[PDB]
């Protein structure tokens, strides 16, 4: 594990947060997330960082080897279209948050690039300090500057209102699983 | 513009069809889609056999150069995780019918692999020949055999009793969307 980062962590700084509508107390921002914190990409280093520990939050982990973690990482980024993010409370050297923006390519309204929010979870006892919004407002917004045509994400329906503040709106189509 | 297809076709030959749980009469499948027709991977010259016009009847589809549409190919190609899979009517050289399986990495789920089904749309005059289904089918399956531990998609309300047929359920999950054009 090294520090190298998915993507360049420029691509964070540069978001027009302008654009941003969600209200932040104090105004946190991408370039200014809060006193001894950083949002970044995730790099392969985050794996001792407590990175599994705040996904586990979330839903199922499992075993994770490192060998395993190293190899889908470098596929992420090699792909160019993965963008996990963190936040790092730097003090401590752990991970507190995460989310990821995936970009997928498509050949409809003229080869068009579309986000996908994943994988989005606050550490227990970091919620309620307008990470969440961080992330989300952030990683919308990065769609937007990637040229997507539309940003989509699921969750559960206790959850919609969060959403909201960042400009999605339910969606007149179903989500529709198989599990194998 | 060339026959390179963006995935291994052997790999459709490899899905395990005796796991179709959708009802076909006639009885086709993967290898025998019909007379006349031919289920494979997309390829670069398929620009040319009317690919944009089967997409256009799914949604707005329109100005795209050779160049872009191949530089579009050659990224999906070399992700290794874009398998966009045509029907081309042999006699007529057209594209009848298209599905794309994407294949999402993930870290939970110890690092695992989940799949999308997107943008599945068959010609209108090729309707009701059960190419939908195979198409359908075919990716769900072949989902399962590159080891996905589950697939997804969405669609209309009006949609939802096709997917039915494949084993996919209405998730409790609400569907959630910012569109950048409107
Ligand atoms: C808790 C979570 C959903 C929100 O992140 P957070 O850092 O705790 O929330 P923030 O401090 O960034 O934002 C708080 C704001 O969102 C609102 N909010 C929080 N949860 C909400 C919900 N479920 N529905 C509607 N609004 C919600 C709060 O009222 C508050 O509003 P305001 O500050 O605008 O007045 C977080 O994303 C998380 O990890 N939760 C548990 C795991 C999870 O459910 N992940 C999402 C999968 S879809
Ligand atoms: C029309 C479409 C959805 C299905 O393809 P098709 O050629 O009509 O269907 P097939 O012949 O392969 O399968 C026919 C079966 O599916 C059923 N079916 C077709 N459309 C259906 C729908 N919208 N809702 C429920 N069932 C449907 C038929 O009743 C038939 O049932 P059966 O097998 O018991 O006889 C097709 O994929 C299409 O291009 N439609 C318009 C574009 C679109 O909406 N794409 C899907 C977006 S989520
Ligand atoms: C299974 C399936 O085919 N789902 C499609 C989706 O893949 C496609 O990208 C979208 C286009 O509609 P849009 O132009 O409004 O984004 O329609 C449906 O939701």
């Amino acid at each position: 594990p090294d520090e190298t980062p998915m993507f360049d962590p420029s691509l964070l700084k540069e978001v027009d947060w302008s654009q941003n509508t969600a209200t932040f107390s104090p105004a946190i921002s991408p370039t200014h997330p809060g006193e001894g914190l950083v949002l970044r990409p995730l790099c392969t280093a985050d794996l001792n960082r407590g990175f599994f520990k705040v996904l586990g939050q979330l839903t199922e982990t499992g075993v994770v080897s490192p060998e395993q973690f190293m190899k889908s990482f470098e596929h992420m980024k090699k792909s160019g279209d993965y963008y996990v993010t963190v936040v790092e409370d730097v003090t401590l050297g752990q991970i507190v948050a995460t989310a990821t923006l995936i970009i997928e390519h498509k050949f409809i309204h003229s080869c068009a690039k579309r986000g996908r929010v994943e994988d989005v979870v606050v550490s227990d006892e970091c919620r309620g300090k307008q990470l969440g919004k961080l992330l989300l407002s952030t990683l919308t917004l990065l769609s937007k500057k990637l040229n997507c045509y539309k940003i989509t994400l699921e969750c559960l329906p206790q959850n919609v209102g969060f959403y909201k503040k960042f400009g999605y709106t339910v969606s007149e189509e179903n989500y529709m699983c198989r599990r194998f």
